[PDB]
């Protein structure tokens, strides 16, 4: 599934993104934008031989298990595959647990570079929430 904009706003808002952990709705919709152009079927493999998957590009070397990523964690317990889908509810799960552990959403290397510090409240404009 490609979302757009607003339909994935709406489908992060429901599924308590918005303010969790501080991060406006703003954030993560831009961090979607530049990591997957919305696109939950989005993959990319990394020099290391990790694989990023989803919407939020989630990485296998530490988040989940693509079986094909040999000594790396599986933390949010769940296949990569499982990240792909249409629902989004098994990504964003998953990424409260990232945003939890520390650095924030300087996780997503597309945020820090493209979004932090920028009017994210762009990225919601518009929208029915
Ligand atoms: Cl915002
Ligand atoms: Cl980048
Ligand atoms: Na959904």
């Amino acid at each position: 599934k490609v979302f757009g904009r607003c339909e994935l706003a709406a489908a992060m808002k429901r599924h308590g993104l918005d303010n969790y952990r501080g991060y406006s709705l703003g954030n993560w919709v831009c961090a979607a934008k530049f990591e997957s152009n919305f696109n939950t079927q989005a993959t990319n493999r990394n020099t290391d031989g990790s694989t990023d998957y989803g919407i939020l590009q989630i990485n296998s070397r530490w988040w989940c298990n693509d079986g094909r990523t040999p000594g790396s964690r599986n933390l949010c317990n769940i296949p990569c595959s499982a990240l792909l889908s249409s629902d989004i509810t098994a990504s964003v799960n998953c990424a409260k647990k990232i945003v939890s552990d520390g650095n924030g959403m300087n996780a997503w290397v597309a945020w820090r570079n493209r979004c932090k510090g920028t009017d994210v409240q762009a990225w919601i404009r518009g929208c029915r929430l």
